[PDB]
């Protein structure tokens, strides 16, 4: 039964050395423990303007955005709007190239379509060029054999998953995920009016922010630590989410679809069985591993959420680096938002150390 006093010490004693070693200007942290969020803020949101990080500071989540995509897609499945076992072409009949036969919505969502690349290339700017890109793509692997982390994969999933709803992605996300969960300061483009809360990111000493398609779905969300804490709590404990499809969608996103070594792929979320040692998680976070094409083992039918899991996701942009992790069995979790992109293994190491203090 670690006290709030002790928890505050552990967080400060971990984060302060981390910020110094990694040259991080500002960090917002939330620890979920004993049924509530505990908030800790450090440093500066804007160095030149000498603005401190507060619980209202907005950070760029980068690829943690994909957890919102996964849950939104889960919600759509629970509504009966889509099935992961449907072919991609069900939702895009203009995608007539025969290499798409046998590629399921599941494969887009979980990076197993057979080599869709990390990025959608910059000449893709409209539906005609999106179509040309996917029509021209030649798979390196058969479907369901190789996991290659890819915005071009889950991004397209997110676009197609919302088609039945008739809403564009941002509206579908806001209406079906953010608003029901009272995530009222979570944005794709930050309204002019909220600009005062937006941190600057920092890269090699320069203040930077993300530029204003499939980007929202893969890396475009901005939020503060309060909304992110409440996001983690909803995913940790969907039993407390009242909306029946949303509750189911959260579970579908934490279901295991594939095993890749020591991890399992969900919809956005990734999982390891708990207990897990720090080196397992830290070593898996290295880009040389995380971005590699690796063989998969199907989990068929998908395994529903396992409470004894380390559930996590890293996310970065040019100027920001964030991490979230939680353990449903223990009802503990953490959010670490920062306005510099520092190495993923260091994020995991710090997060693991803090949560270890609580178990």
């Amino acid at each position: 039964p670690v006290s709030e006093k002790q928890l505050a010490e552990v967080v400060a004693n971990t984060v302060t050395p981390l910020m110094k070693a990694q040259s991080v200007p500002g960090m917002a942290v939330a620890v979920i423990y004993q049924g509530k969020p505990h908030y800790y803020t450090f440093g500066k949101a804007d160095i030149a303007a000498n603005k401190p990080v507060t619980p209202q500071t907005l950070f760029e989540l980068g690829s943690i955005s994909k957890t919102f995509t996964g849950v939104l897609g889960g919600d759509a499945i629970a509504r009966g709007e889509i099935s992961l076992d449907d072919p991609v072409t069900r939702y895009w009949p203009q995608l007539t190239g025969k290499q798409w036969q046998g590629i399921r919505m599941l494969d887009l969502a979980t990076y197993t379509a057979g080599g869709l690349p990390l990025q959608v290339p910059d000449e893709v700017t409209d539906n005609a060029s999106l179509l040309r890109f996917y029509q021209n793509w030649q798979p390196q692997w058969k479907p369901g054999t190789t996991r290659l982390y890819a915005n071009a994969s889950i991004g397209l999933f997110g676009a197609l998953a919302v088609k039945p709803s008739g809403m564009p992605y941002e509206q579908a996300m806001t209406t079906r995920v953010l608003k029901p969960l009272k995530l009222d300061h979570t944005w794709i483009n930050v309204p002019k009016a909220e600009e005062a809360h937006y941190a600057w990111g920092y890269r090699d000493g320069k203040a930077v922010r993300a530029v204003r398609m499939l980007d929202a779905q893969a890396y475009g969300v901005k939020t503060n630590v309060q909304d992110m804490a409440n996001w983690v709590m909803a995913n940790m404990a969907p039993e407390n989410v009242a909306d029946a499809s949303l509750k189911q969608g959260i579970a579908l996103a934490q279901s295991r679809y594939w095993r890749i070594g020591s991890m399992y792929q969900g919809l956005g979320w990734e999982m390891l069985n708990w207990p897990v040692e720090a080196n397992t998680v830290v070593e898996g976070s290295d880009s040389k591993v995380a971005l590699a094409p690796l063989p998969v083992a199907e989990v068929n039918p998908p395994a529903p959420p396992v409470k004894a899991s380390w559930v996590h996701k890293t996310g970065s942009t040019g100027g920001f680096g964030s991490y979230v992790a939680f353990i449903p069995e223990k009802q503990i979790g953490i959010v670490m938002l920062a306005n510099t992109s520092y190495p993923n293994p260091a994020r995991v190491e710090a997060a693991y150390h803090i949560l270890e203090a609580l178990q």
